[PDB]
């Protein structure tokens, strides 16, 4: 301390810091709403402080992939520490440099396009559920959470791509798995005061529930001892240049997998049924294409969902508008320049990837949804560089292929069966949580249809 110094002396504008908080008063409207705001006001650099954490935002696409590609391995290679984490340390998403990097090699092979055209069948499944679920509340025409049952679905697929375990969480039951996974303001007095997170570790408050992990490190321990196609499998096969993964660290991952996919797949895809009852004509225009491609609902197949081009760009369009990572950071590990600029080791660096998607200097009409920005047409002239709803480089979503995969699945399924329409009480439009994370403020209901 005090740190507040240091964008005044390299020159780089942004918002005045106040002592001990640095800038944090500012995201009283949300991280979004701050980061555009900034975009706006100071252009294609600026920066500010998480408390006395330098934060130095990014925009110009050269500089980004500098960032994200040429020098991950050798500068920006980590993520800003958050804490406490436990023995959560070992997850590939929170691990560090060369622990990283061998994670990252021994789990990369598990998400091939070839292991996932296996895991489409047990994906296939579930898709049946959602549909009997979703009927039994469309034969009573009551309005229905879209959270609920996508979770529901969202659960199933995780449950049994990752671990065999075979529920219908909605209805079936209190079958022990579902719970300890429902545990599915503490941090933001982590920004205030981050050097409490070592008070935490030496007190072994773990962010993720103590007992949540203790089941599933014991459950996967039973797991691994019964069988001694799916994730848990995928890793047990890798343990047998790198260390094999050890015990603890495969129980890591999976819970790093469970999350990965339990709140992600769920809500990117209550946004995108969410616009597609606001936009009824898209809709419609994905229910020709899909019936196109498999008439008589036939189920889809792997090689039938990449070969919907308008699904790809409803799904990439949402992406857009709803980028569920909101910012992609990674912290300066050493004293460098890219791009004619100066970055002091310490930094962190900050891609906010929310107002890269809605600033209207890329993007015409950013507010309105608009597939056809996404259309083999246009697609090529979308600069990679700004919309990046993986990230990039060598710590990009190690998901992506799967994310897209499970998400195109369920709304084939889905779409081929109902149509959905806005309720009175459905919220027009919908407003994201002024909190933390990317959510509607309000959760989004609809009207649920039969065809
Ligand atoms: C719509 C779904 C998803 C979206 C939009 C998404 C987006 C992102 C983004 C933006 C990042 C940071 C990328 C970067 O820093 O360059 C990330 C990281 C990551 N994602 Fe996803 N994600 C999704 C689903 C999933 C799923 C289903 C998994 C399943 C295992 C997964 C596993 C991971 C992991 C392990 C990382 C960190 C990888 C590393 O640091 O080595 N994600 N995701
Ligand atoms: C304090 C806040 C909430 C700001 O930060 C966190 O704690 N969240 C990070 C910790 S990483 C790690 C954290 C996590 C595990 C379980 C529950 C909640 C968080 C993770 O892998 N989650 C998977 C994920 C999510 C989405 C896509 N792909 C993968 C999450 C993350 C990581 C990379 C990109 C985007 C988000």
């Amino acid at each position: 301390t005090h740190s507040h110094g240091l964008f005044k002396k390299l020159g780089i504008p942004g918002p005045t810091p106040l002592p001990f908080l640095g800038n944090i008063l500012s995201y009283h409207k949300g991280f979004c709403m701050f980061d555009m705001e900034c975009h706006k006001k100071y252009g294609k650099v600026w920066g500010f402080y998480d408390g006395q954490q330098p934060v130095l935002a990014i925009t110009d696409p050269d500089m980004i992939k500098t960032v994200l590609v040429k020098e991950c391995y050798s500068v920006f290679t980590n993520r800003r520490p958050f804490g406490p984490v436990g023995f959560m340390k070992s997850a590939i998403s929170i691990a560090e440099d060369e622990e990283w990097k061998r994670l990252r090699s021994l789990l990369s092979p598990t998400f091939t396009s070839g292991k996932l055209k296996e895991m489409v069948p047990i994906i296939a499944q579930y898709g049946d559920v959602l549909v009997r679920n979703l009927r039994r509340e469309a034969e009573t025409g009551k309005p229905v959470t879209l959270k609920d049952v996508f979770g529901a679905y969202s659960m199933d697929v995780i449950t049994s791509t990752s671990f065999g375990v075979n529920i219908d969480s909605l209805n079936n039951p209190q079958d022990p798995f579902v719970e300890n996974t429902k545990k599915l303001p503490f941090f933001l007095s982590i920004t205030v005061f981050p050097f409490l997170i070592p008070i935490l570790e030496v007190l072994n408050i773990c962010v993720f529930p103590r007992e949540v992990t203790n089941f599933l490190r014991k459950s996967v321990k039973r797991m691994k001892e019964s069988r001694l196609v799916d994730f848990l499998q995928l890793m047990i096969d890798s343990q047998n240049s790198h260390k094999a993964l050890s015990d603890l660290e495969l129980v890591a991952q999976s819970i790093i997998f469970i999350f990965a996919g339990y709140e992600t797949t769920s809500s990117v895809l209550s946004f995108i049924m969410y616009e597609l009852a606001t936009h009824p004509d898209v809709q419609q225009k994905l229910q020709e294409e899909i019936d196109a491609v498999l008439p008589n609902k036939a189920p889809p197949t792997y090689d039938t969902v990449l070969q919907m081009e308008y699904l790809d760009m409803v799904v990439n369009e949402t992406l857009r508008l709803f980028p569920i990572a909101m910012r992609l950071e990674r912290v300066c590990k050493k004293d460098v320049e890219i791009n004619g600029m100066f970055i002091p080791k310490g930094v962190v660096v900050m891609i906010p990837s929310y107002a890269l998607h809605r600033d209207p200097k890329y993007w015409t009409e950013p507010e309105k949804f608009l597939p056809e920005r996404f259309s083999k047409k246009n697609k090529d002239n979308i600069d990679p560089y700004i919309y990046t709803p993986f990230g990039s480089g060598p710590r990009n979503c190690i998901g992506m292929r799967f994310a897209l995969m499970n998400m195109k699945l369920a709304l084939i399924r889905v779409l081929q069966n109902f149509s959905f329409k806005p309720c009175k009480e459905t919220q027009i439009p919908l407003k994201l949580s002024l909190g933390g994370l990317l959510q509607p403020e309000k959760p989004v209901v609809l009207k649920v249809e039969s065809r």
